[PDB]
């Protein structure tokens, strides 16, 4: 599929609160979409969707999440919080005019666009998710317990204090994206025992190879742009497991009535297809795409699926 | 009618060019409304239309024209030619991924929508133009000496040597936007025999009041954009005639077939409502509106009437 040139994209700026602005890549006419981008990602994630979103007939509005890039990274841990994430993606169509948006939303950003359809249905015409399942808060199990029953979250728990994974994921930008950005055939990470081990790349190669899914020159770009803001603000997305549980748990008694899309991906290890397995009791309208031989980097390591799944769903559901 | 404040926008960003990018404020979903100012305004002289036409179901696009505002300046004279002008927004129009757009423009910007209209209504859906008529050029009469044929355009010629008029309109930019917009009641400057007079606001007050159809806000506002890059880049647009000429020249032979809206104001002494009497000569499909009471600057004049006017005529014709 096409992709993206960066300097030959419209960019957009929006100010949400006083020290806090939104960047985003806009293409095409019709529809908004708004697409938002996982940890450690991009708008540039979306490089091989949105030109192909555009020609489908959609407007296509692809994030800098808050943390990331051109977007602002405020400092403090409480601003990556769910809550204030989605109000002020809530502030974004605001003041973009915008009464209703589609939301894309792959990893960290696929459990956002989940929470503004649970919370501002209103606002959200039409959900899909890339990996990332909605499961209900549990009130009755705190999150970080919940973590701790399930080993391949592990790495969750080294991301916790501030300033131990940074230093790890600033030392090589380059090997950090080499490493992370691989098919999983490729995969040379360990997610297990990442806090016996001392960190998340102990196990890796200084000089990885390059995956098959990206060029160097795709590798440079993510590293340019976090060499902006480093890692600090990308991580704070893992640091409010306690509030975010809490806020979710407000909603218990509600099901999301709008229309929503659910793509699994057969060889994400981390987000695995059957964690999203009774989805359709809170979701009536829920529907499905799988993608086979597909791993965590799901819009760069099936670009064209991905595409032929979402414009069919658009096309049906959302339009 | 509702205004904007200028922090509560989006702000998009486009390169057209090595050296220049355009900036726009953008509003709403819905079909593409791309606004085009004149001398010497800003996006911000759409302030009351941009709202309105969102809320009736656009998607409204105020641009700085190039040499205004946040938009690029160039320093070369022949970048503000017409048809530098016209193919840079095609380029715009290409890198937001819109296939057409409606243009509405007011004065230069007027001049502009029209040679869109006229050179590539492939990507224009309709045009519309307040103030600004639509006269095929003459190929046998020099742009020079059409002027001298006119006394009321006299400050046309003070304005072609550079560095001349910017110094006057730079001197005190609070007097000159005070100066400039004021209704035709209101009216304070001479346009005829500037040149002999010295220029163009020496029997002008220093201190001139406040006209009635804005607030001393809005007044800084201007200031405020104006510091940025001065006066040149706006006088260049009076700066090209020969070769708008001879590029007009280019298309004779032709008219204008896409929906068409001509916007005459019953007091504008310069660009007069029978300077328009003849258009449908040329552009078979054209309208007209018509507001009395109303001068020169007509967005800010006659708010509420240009914008009934504009969404009657997007609905039915352009929509
Ligand atoms: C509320 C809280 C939560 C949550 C939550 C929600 C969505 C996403 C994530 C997340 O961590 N995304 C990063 C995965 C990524 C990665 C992993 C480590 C470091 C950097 C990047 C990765 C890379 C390769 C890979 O390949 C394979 F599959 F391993 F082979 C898989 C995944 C966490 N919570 O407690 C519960 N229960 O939801
Ligand atoms: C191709 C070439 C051309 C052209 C062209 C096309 C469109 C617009 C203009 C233009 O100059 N726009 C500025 C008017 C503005 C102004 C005037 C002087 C200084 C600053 C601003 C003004 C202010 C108050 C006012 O109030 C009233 F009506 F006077 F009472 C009227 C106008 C020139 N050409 O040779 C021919 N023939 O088209």
């Amino acid at each position: 599929p096409t992709s993206c040139n960066p300097s030959d994209m419209s960019h957009g700026y929006v100010t949400v609160k006083p020290r806090v602005r939104l960047h985003f890549v806009e293409l095409g006419s019709g529809p908004a979409v708004c697409l938002c981008h996982g940890f450690p990602e991009s708008w540039y994630s979306w490089r091989y969707q949105i030109p192909a979103l555009a020609q489908a007939g959609y407007r296509v509005l692809a994030m800098d999440m808050k943390g990331y890039g051109e977007s602002s990274a405020p400092p403090e841990i409480e601003e990556y919080c769910m809550e204030v994430l989605c109000k002020e993606m809530v502030t974004f169509l605001d003041k973009l005019g915008l009464s209703q948006a589609v939301f894309i939303g792959h990893d960290w950003g696929g459990m956002l666009v989940w929470y503004m359809a649970l919370f501002y249905p209103e606002r959200v015409r039409a959900v899909a998710s890339l990996n990332t399942p909605f499961i209900p808060a549990n009130p009755n199990m705190s999150p970080l317990e919940s973590i701790k029953a399930n080993p391949v979250f592990d790495y969750q728990l080294y991301f916790q204090e501030p300033g131990v994974a940074e230093a790890e994921l600033e030392q090589n930008l380059s090997r950090t994206f080499k490493s992370l950005f691989r098919a999983s055939d490729e995969s040379v990470l360990s997610m297990h025992k990442v806090c016996e081990a001392g960190g998340l790349f102990v196990n890796s190669p200084e000089e990885p190879s390059l995956s098959r899914m990206v060029t160097e020159e795709e590798i440079q770009f993510y590293v340019q742009q976090f060499k902006k803001s480093g890692f600090r603000g990308p991580l704070n997305w893992y640091r409010n497991m306690e509030r975010n549980w809490k806020w979710a748990c407000k909603s218990l008694g509600r099901k999301i009535l709008i229309p929503a899309l659910m793509v699994t991906a057969e060889k994400d290890f981390v987000l695995v297809p059957q964690m999203s397995q009774h989805m359709e009791d809170w979701i009536p309208h829920l529907k499905r795409g799988h993608i086979e031989d597909c791993g965590h980097w799901t819009q760069m390591d099936k670009p064209t699926e991905v595409n032929q799944i979402l414009i069919k769903w658009l096309d049906s559901d959302a339009r």
